[PDB]
């Protein structure tokens, strides 16, 4: 190991945001502070210096962005209420309003968040697990944080994957959420503009480890067409990938790369098959320098392989 790697929490929360190829990765250090590492052609940051707040140790870590002009990052306080670190261009890091709502959630609750797609309006949707084990949606629509739809019961401490996209033929954003149920299945819930939240749950994986990490993206939205990728950590100590391709549906899944037992996961994407892509970047812990975060890479030219071994500060 190194001193840098040694600062990264074992089984830390990982989130990432991007504006095409420019990337930020979010994690928790061993002291409870949330840090940002940074790629604009070269890796950098992650240090004591690049801290954007504190959260309880073992806290989930979720993040979503509007390019890199708006970033929002979500963790749990020491009182297990949801909080938010915000970044706008020209303003920097600050404390978002979410913490002032004091939304109590299960202390084992996970988080996901998305900016709603195909608008310039800053509209946000955070997903978390209340103490009764239901998945609650929290909305920001410019008029304050307020509770939204409850999507139901899941496994206590289930992973929560989220993504949004806009069908170019339709009038508003779609949202797709993925979590784990009591029976250990992994399931999807779906929201479409024309129809709100559909009532049915779709199964995507039959049995996964209890509380396995779940992380999701989508890209290449067209007319009534989309592509999605879901990732989780399966019983064999690896990330597996579930594919939704337009025209194929849920047509494929398998293993991608090894991870440490219980490792967390984050995924970002950009581009499309239609325009010399897509690009996919995965972040996890696989034991590099013991505790360092590692990267896995997809692009159309170079294909699929491990990217940066040991993210900063390692």
């Amino acid at each position: 190991s190194t001193p840098g790697a040694q600062q990264v929490l074992f089984r830390t929360g990982i989130a990432a945001v991007n504006s095409t190829n420019h990337l930020r990765v979010y994690f928790q250090d061993v002291y409870g502070s949330i840090r940002e590492s940074l790629y604009e052609g070269s890796w950098a940051n992650g240090t004591e210096k690049n801290v954007i707040g504190n959260a309880k140790l073992g806290s989930p870590v979720a993040a979503t962005s509007k390019e890199l002009k708006h970033i929002r990052v979500y963790t749990l306080t020491e009182g297990n209420t949801l909080q938010e670190f915000a970044y706008d261009s020209g303003t920097g890091w600050y404390n978002g309003g979410l913490g002032g709502a004091k939304f109590q959630v299960a202390p084992y609750s996970c988080i996901a968040a998305v900016f709603l797609a195909g608008t310039d309006a800053l509209q946000l949707r955070i997903y978390a697990q209340k103490p009764d084990n239901t998945i609650q949606e929290y909305m920001w629509n410019g008029d304050g944080w307020k509770e939204g739809t409850n999507l139901g019961g899941a496994l206590p401490g289930t992973g929560i994957g989220a993504t949004s996209f806009r069908y170019t033929d339709y009038n508003g954003p779609s949202i797709r959420i993925w979590f784990q149920t009591d029976d250990l299945k992994l399931v999807q819930r779906a929201y479409d503009p024309h129809k709100g939240w559909y009532p049915d749950l779709v199964t995507i994986f039959d049995r996964a480890p209890p509380r396995t990490a779940i992380a999701a993206t989508s890209f290449g939205a067209g007319n009534s067409s989309i592509y999605m990728r879901i990732y989780f950590v399966n019983s064999d100590n690896t990330i597996w990938q579930v594919c939704w391709d337009h025209g194929k549906g849920y047509h494929d899944k398998g293993t991608i790369t090894p991870v440490i037992q219980g490792s967390e996961v984050a995924i970002i994407s950009w581009g499309s098959f239609a325009n010399n892509g897509p690009d996919l970047r995965l972040y996890f812990q696989n034991g590099t320098y013991i505790s360092a975060v590692s990267e896995w890479v997809w692009n159309r030219a170079h294909g699929s392989q491990l990217g940066r071994s040991a993210l900063p500060p390692a």
